[PDB]
């Protein structure tokens, strides 16, 4: 198995709750993911239509699921719904070494590289082998590299530290409320200045943000992907809309160019006399 | 209305150096600086081909010109080539009332603002009338609005500052090494703080290859408008590109574009959603 931060959340809970082990049981969750799952493997192209298709599976699964998550449970609005749209991530970009060249270490949630700094103990550890600290930073999905760093002092032969390089990051979240969103527009800043070429989205299903007034952030793009409000979810007659196949089909296309793309290249800067060709 | 930077700067530096003053005559200075600007005043449309032209006496005012900054003059490059640039803009921007609505007070170099904090001497001042410093910055060129801030204490009237907030700020350098590509990084965070809305360029003739991947974290748009490497100009053969008037129409056409549409909208921002 690849990753799949779903089907395994599913097992941790239930190997955990005895409670939602039953619950799993009796109305067929765990049916309804293999389900899910084997739909969406056998998905072998990357053409518009088969977006689509996968984005069907995804809507069938939560349709056939989230209702036992949301009555039948108690703590599932927490790493249970959320890990179904990051296993989708998962499942959508299972095809991209054959397609972009090379096998690529990390596409699952991860901590993304930040910063470097350093905490010596004292002068002697200083001189002698520096304590350090990475920060990194929990992303629900990323697409990207691992790496060792390791700093060495006049003595050791270094600490090393696992460290995840991203080229694409996204949020994921049932709904973004503006609290969440001033958490990304902050962790954006923080990541640009660790890694400039890592694109990064917000992807939601509802949009529960009061018309309040417009955030330039360093987010390259939000999604909320059931084009509705979250005022909505709680009222009379439920009628939640299906993700849009469009926007899934939007967002792909968006990282396939961005993993196509060189990053520096002065040469073709250059030749064409912007640094920021945008067509 | 029409400032004139370049033209200043010759006048400033001539008055000071006395020496220059006779450079300036001897090699025709003043008479090739007025040709461009004639030249470029009377060109009032604004249509591809007109920039176009705009560009082609800005390539001969330089060509005419520069030798003589380098040659001939001392100390050249810290301001009296640069505000080459300057002034053009200023060209290239002067019909801009006319096509965007309204009468746009500030089109040169300018002090943009950044930001305001208190020091008050004591307790009874930041009661009574508190102490603040305004952080601005120097650009090379400025469209924006000039602005009045006061600061009213307990008793009193109230210190005012003059500000300036940009909606376009425009670097112009000769040519572009990765140690000024990191200030413009830098003062592009701080000005897109202060100043959200405002866009933010960086112009070069020449930019350094070799010199490793840079920090372009919150710039807008570098142009390098001569398509080459500022490492070819102290080497056998001369030979500099024109300036591309292609670049500069671009840059024309990104600038007013951005004058013309609404910036902050605070109660009809819900259907941006997705979309871009």
């Amino acid at each position: 198995p690849l990753v799949y931060t779903h089907g395994g959340k599913l097992e941790r809970k239930s190997k955990k709750d005895k409670t939602a082990s039953k619950v799993f049981e009796e109305f067929g969750v765990m049916e309804a993911y293999n389900c899910w799952k084997e739909a969406s493997l056998c998905i072998q192209q990357r053409d518009k239509d088969s977006v689509l298709k996968l984005v069907a599976a995804l809507n069938t699964y939560k349709d056939a699921v989230e209702p036992i998550f949301d009555s039948r449970l108690n703590s599932a609005q927490e790493v249970l719904q959320p890990s179904i749209l990051e296993e989708f991530f998962e499942y959508l970009f299972s095809r991209i070494d054959s397609i972009v060249g090379v096998n690529i270490p990390i596409r699952h949630p991860a901590k993304g590289y930040l910063s470097l700094s350093f905490n010596p103990h004292n002068i002697e550890t200083l001189i002698q082998s520096p304590e350090y600290t990475v920060r990194a930073k929990d992303h629900d999905f990323i697409i990207g590299g691992s790496a060792k760093l390791t700093i060495q002092g006049h003595g050791g032969e270094g600490e090393t530290t696992n460290i995840v390089v991203p080229a694409v990051a996204i949020e994921c979240k049932r709904y973004l409320e503006r609290n969440m969103l001033d958490e990304c527009a902050g962790t954006a800043e923080r990541l640009k200045r660790a890694t400039p070429y890592c694109l990064y989205f917000v992807v939601a299903e509802y949009l529960k943000l009061d018309d309040g007034a417009p955030e330039l952030t360093e987010i390259d793009e939000i999604y909320i992907l059931r084009h509705q409000r979250n005022s909505e979810r709680n009222k009379p007659g439920f009628k939640p809309n299906p993700i849009d196949g469009e926007l899934i089909w939007d967002l792909y296309q968006e990282v396939m160019n961005h993993l196509g793309k060189i990053w520096w290249d002065p040469n073709s800067a250059l030749q064409r006399g912007k640094v920021f060709n945008r067509p």
